[PDB]
């Protein structure tokens, strides 16, 4: 058991989608260091004579909480002993040093994009379901799209794009208004009232279209570093058990990443209820 | 508390608040104490000949007190205490007085278009509930907002540009006609239904968009600060607080902007209803 | 009495109605003398070897209307002795040339719909809706206006021109027909209508919405006018003995407008009635 | 009795009812005192080798008649002795020869293509209306101007053109349909129908389309020279005693016409029923 | 009597129904009157280690049928005496040939587009109808035009061409459609549901949507004079000869034709029904 | 009864649209039985100065079947004699090779894209549409058809055609788009979006079409062999009857082309909803 | 001869007229449609070093009343026929317009001064018998008048000059008592308490001086209209009587002016009294 040599190649089922998981959440500016905070509040009191009226303003929210990348796989512990025999394996691992790493790179977007992803903690609009009521509630409509990007623009604000998963995207482009178009019926992707819409990965996001408006999207860079020592799921070949194993035997590259997401006012949310 | 070495952030909000508070009132300038307004009517005369029948109307409109901007408080405070300090901290300060004259316009628009902090006798939604009822109750429809703007055309006027909310910007969009699929809003420009409408973005109106004509702004400008004394004074960790609190020392950051605004007695306005 | 200072005066409401008036239910500017007439021959006859048997017509028009004109009269009369002493006042005389032919334009428009003043034969839509029915009782339909215009096409010559106050223009935006192409609303052009419409407001219409034929208006009068009192409509001033009669006058300001309104031979007539 | 100096005709509905009388009604004008119009029917008949027997025989029908345009009574009495002495009357009894040659077209089209005018030797849609029907009366509607093209290809297989007649117009544009194009005609159409056709004025039909595709207008009509004796009507008074009509000094202008209609069994005609 | 006279016939709107016949069919002349087949085709499908099993073997249709073109009977016996002693009815004889084969394409188009036409063995509408629920039954409507081409989809044939009648075109354009273009009866191209529609004068049933895929067209050619010997469709006493012999009479002027056509189950002729 | 040499042959119009079905779908060709493979997603950590998690994908795709080209002898039985004694149903078996290729293409997709047969099984086109549950109930709309397009591009790779089935196909030639332009059609070629719809001859499918872009298509080559020893019986007779196929001449060849599809969950098809 | 005259002279005793106009001045000239608003005095105080405290106050006064000049009576009907026919008569009645002139300012001055004949409310006797009498008066006395000046300044007001009647003006300076004091006479102008003071023409009573402190002048100017209208407000006798119907004659000429007084707080006026 685990221990084969054989030719596999990884290809447009999850690496296409993972390069843009961040740029459809809209990452204005890559700060340096996670410091990035508004500080505009706005305050003012008309009266009229004799009178003096207070103003204050101040205010710094601030995101950073680095995510790491993937490390020494279980799979790739049977694959190692492959990758040092044969060329395909080794060839597999350094594919894997782009592929996974963008596994890494989806995983990370997906935390603010999705409530159930837990890494960044309190990002985009897994903060804004929980601090704002911004998600419809029920079936996703031409009218019920355009009513979530209504609670987008209540915070003094305008949605960008609308975030949309695997199964979400069929369930937005198939409503279609009582005269106008709304599901584009051309080439185009489904807008809910006018911004278009961009495909992100989603394990959480089932029902309904989410936007996101302004949320930075800032890194160290998700690279990939080899190395011998790595504690995880344990793994055995032949005349070995592992039990406290980590620094024994080279498994797979153990990839390094720093990234953050900027925490937003509201952003909206759609999802589908039954009762 | 301490409050040093901070760097001050504005959110592109300011600039679309201030350019938008009397562009969508149409208020006229006006170089005098006040406001005066001029209304006439003429009278014809009969058939036969023998003499011409005379008597004509001449009827006149008056706005009185011009609300003021409001000064720095206990925030700015310790943020001037910087400003002495700190290079940084320096140019946030005459920032502030930029940053709050868009927030004067703002309280001039909410005191303008709404009745949140009636300055004004005349104070457009204020100025229609109480007067004349044009007010449409229920949910905000394509045939619904023309209608609208019927009743305030209907009394010798025509319908300029409706004031549109937060919530009311998307549910334009949403809204559409039996045969016509014409909205306007998702597009660059946004109209009622044939002329113009731009957003006021009030805190008292909640959804539907109000139409009005004419209305003024007067002798309004920007603050004019150098060494101000408080009054009230706001509660803060940082620096005394006294029941006779002021400051001769660099603190408070004074503000000079009043003005005040003229009804003509019909504009529109929509609501919604609770069955 | 009371006085005070006339200050301002209004233009922008009076130059519309002016304007439009006599371009109103296809106006035609041909010059006449006293009265213009028109004529029509008819001819009938069928037969072979035998005697024969012909008709002939000759028709006779008439349009004798007077002048409208108007002194300063109890209306100004705050304003004829404050001529002498304020500059605004003076002004508002001379100003009121063009006022007082809105006025003049005014009673010549609402000849042809109805009017209190019936310098014309009838009126042109009166006597039409007694000659050809055309109106009916309820509510005014998009594809009822096509029929109303039709209405006054079946009989003699096609209509041209429909006539529409202020409130029935906003009336007629917010209807629309059965077909996308055939309604234009208040979102595409000036008119709401298919057919050229043109803006007259006036009292003796309110919502109805008629259309003419063909009729001619002639128009020449000079404004230049000064008497000591005629109509006396109040006592003014109270200061002396004696009130009610028009001797002695300390200043007045008349305008004359002589316009003379031809009968058309067959026109459309619309209103709206409560069941 | 007197009447000098005022003359010319103006002649409104007289220039349009001169162009599609006859013209676009009737198909071909083939000159001749007693033209004849034929028809053959082709006969088939097939077996199993065997003899082939049909009889096919070819029909004909003439059409004659003879509608002349009268010298005209009482009405050119008065005129007559205007003409004499003043060179106005003369000139309009000149141009009324020309106003009695579109007069002349509109007793033939009445007898012609409308149902009994003069009922100039039968034919018309009187013939049609009689002898095959093919009129299918009732209510003015978009399916029920097919039927009436309907009904001319079920009788003679022959498409029919629009309607010639402005009162129908009334009817026909007061029709909707459930299909985008309506058919309503005179607001921006020339015609409803599938071929375009103008309206002319009628004066026995009142309402209902009068569709006819294949017909025959034959004519030989002009203006003929006035003469001393002529009696119709009644005699003018003057200084001499005369009651019997004879003419003697005074003219009138005749004209010579001999027009005839062919009947080819394919004519509409729609009529109101009310119980 | 039936008494001989020196008239020339006219061609009529006739001539042009000879062509559509062929038209419709859309067929290729085959040399001689024989039989034209068709391959079922089609194999069992994929399997490893298994048995083939036999396939589908091509059957032939009978093309092949009898058909006749009739002779002139007492129809043309007024003419053959006439044609003796004047030139006009011998060329009007000559010229009957095209007439005649007219009528000889008319009673192949008969059989094909109705069941009423008898003369080829299976009629193309009636045997199709009958065995396969292929025509639609009621009301005609657009929607169903492409249910009647749907239903020879479902046998594996594309329909090229719509059968067309004069009645028919009417029927259709009053049909309502979902498109907001409408093509309405006949404009440039006439099309029933997308493809190319051809016009056919049809006596036989009419007023139904028809239409074609592939019918046969046959080697016939025309008529062949020779003036002896007839069947007598009307006896006559002096016109006519009471015994069917003719003797020596020039009235037969026979007639050959002995056209077929064979068409597989796929067209389709919609009827309405009374309820 | 009765195996008579008819020496006629019949093919086209049949043959040539059953070949374009299985290769437009557009897939890699493979040398070998067995589809390529490919890695789903490797897993990621969420944590800083932290193990990280370790876990990667393996790859696994399957694709083995081996079709063929059935001999004919339930219809070929009576063509054996003809094909042994005339050249004319000897060259029929060899021109019947491009009829069992194009029965090959109509298994190898039917089974697919239809699941009439059950070649490829586990990755079949319609098979994995019912274990998707990407169908959409009802009717063939313009609604439905740009959903059905836009289910496939939301779980996967953007569809290029909707496979057609000529029955289907015409019933969505019915239906249009809400902007100006026809769906499909009959103009030049039929289009669901994009790319040119493949109309495939199938028993399954009969209305609803399925969208599918990334399927694989590989073949061993094309169907070929030589004729010798009966297999498999169900018709054979001429002189002496038999039960069990068995020596002499084989009737039609066995040919071997063995194919096999591959799948990804793409295609979702449409089923009219029946109460 | 009455009503006709030939040699016109000019009025004696011109200076007297004149010397009215002059004698109504206290507090300025300002010309406006109303009363102008003249502020408080707003005194202020000493008080100590550090402490600031004072007082500031502003007054305002009412816009009321405005000049007249009429037209005269009887004799002015005697010089119309003068002006008329003579140029030196003409010439006469211009320099009557400044002899008028004279009359208007005297008129003004009189009625306020004395009688209460004035259209202005408050004024030098109407003043002192609205608010407060100064001076009581039964016998002239020099220390009654003494008494006046120090009644004034009472209520704080310093008198420049005593406004008087030529009556009243030889009883306020010369008075049979114990000591005579303050007098001057000789010098310029006599005195009543100590200064210098101009006296007016005025109907009024002999016992009794007036004293002024502060009043406005206020002028629009003199003689307007000079061709007059219809006369019958005035009573007429010379040549022709006039009181209903008179033709375009003019006999005196309308003269345009706005005098408005402002009223004083402290103004001193005696009255006599009866024992």
């Amino acid at each position: 058991k685990d221990g084969t040599l054989m030719n596999e190649f990884t290809t447009p089922i999850l690496q296409e989608v993972m390069e843009n998981s961040k740029i459809m959440q809209l990452g204005k500016y890559e700060p340096m260091e996670g410091t990035e905070k508004k500080f505009t509040f706005w305050a003012d009191k008309p009266g009229a004579y004799w009178v003096g009226e207070g103003q204050k303003i101040e205010t710094s929210k601030a995101t950073w909480v680095n995510a790491t990348m993937r490390a020494f796989k279980l799979g790739v512990i049977l694959p190692v002993t492959k990758e040092f025999l044969n060329y395909t394996y080794s060839q597999f691992f350094e594919e894997m040093k782009p592929m996974i790493a963008e596994a890494f790179y989806k995983k990370f977007d997906e935390a603010g994009i999705l409530n159930q992803g837990n890494n960044p903690f309190g990002k985009s609009i897994a903060q804004s379901i929980e601090k704002t009521n911004k998600v419809i509630k029920g079936d996703f409509t031409q009218d019920n799209i355009i009513d979530l990007e209504a609670l987008l623009e209540d915070d003094e604000l305008e949605a960008n794009a609308f975030i949309s998963k695997t199964q979400n995207r069929s369930l937005l482009r198939k409503i279609v208004d009582p005269e106008t178009k709304e599901r584009i019926y051309d080439r185009n992707s489904d807008s809910l009232d006018g911004l278009p819409v961009v495909n992100l990965k989603s394990s959480n996001l089932k029902r309904g279209e989410l936007i996101t408006g302004d949320f930075d999207k800032l890194i160290y860079g998700i690279p990939q570093l080899i190395e011998y020592k790595i504690d995880e799921t344990a793994q055995l070949s032949t005349v070995k058990n592992e039990d406290g194993t980590p620094v024994n035997l080279f498994e797979q590259d153990m990839v390094a990443l720093r990234a953050t997401m900027h925490v937003a006012l509201h952003i909206a949310d759609d999802k589908a209820f039954a009762k």
